[PDB]
């Protein structure tokens, strides 16, 4: 059993001054043994943050993200899951033979991960998983203001992940509980 965080597009201080309290409240060290970040975190204090929670922290480079040594694209390795992650901001020209033989190796895996777009998504399709976590601090993005701030966790054991949704709606925390397994 591995707990893995999966958050990006905090986008602090410029979009957001923090993580929402009621997020903050529920992260806690000692508990995530992975953190994957789609990046837009905007600075190192955010990144020494996820630090605090977990060791293992693996986060790509986002559109306009300071730094270098932050890989565009990986392919991690969680229990049995080959795991793709990618701000999701490259938008591929499809003519590009190369560039698009590079990407095979980004669609060949069990659960891929985005972000960019600020807007939630989870769901199995053809034995892999897809999942945008969306923007943990309900930052807007260029096309609108009302963003539901959400992040997921994902409990990986053997092959079998059980993904919870968390968001701000509002006053509260809801949580959507979706269960994926490799077959
Ligand atoms: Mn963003
Ligand atoms: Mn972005
Ligand atoms: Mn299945």
């Amino acid at each position: 059993r591995m707990l893995v965080l999966v958050l990006g597009d905090l986008h602090i201080p410029h979009r957001c001054n923090s993580l929402p309290a009621k997020f903050k409240k529920l992260l806690v060290p000692g508990k995530i043994q992975h953190i994957l970040c789609t990046g837009n975190l905007c600075t190192k204090e955010s990144y020494d943050y996820l630090k605090t929670l977990a060791g293992d922290v693996h986060i790509v480079r986002g559109d306009f993200d300071e730094n270098l040594n932050y890989p565009e694209q990986k392919v991690v390795t969680v229990g049995q899951f080959k795991i793709g992650l990618i701000h999701g901001h490259q938008v591929i020209p499809w003519g590009d033979m190369a560039s698009l033989a590079l990407l095979q190796r980004q669609f060949d895996v069990d659960i891929l991960i985005s972000g960019h777009t600020h807007k939630f998504e989870a769901f199995e399709h053809e034995n892999k998983f897809y999942i945008n976590p969306g923007s943990a601090t309900g930052a807007y993005n260029a096309l609108e203001t009302n963003i539901i701030p959400s992040f997921v966790l994902m409990d990986i054991q053997a092959s079998t992940v059980v993904t919870y949704v968390y968001q701000l709606i509002g006053d509260d925390v809801k949580v959507e509980r979706i269960e994926y397994k490799k077959s």
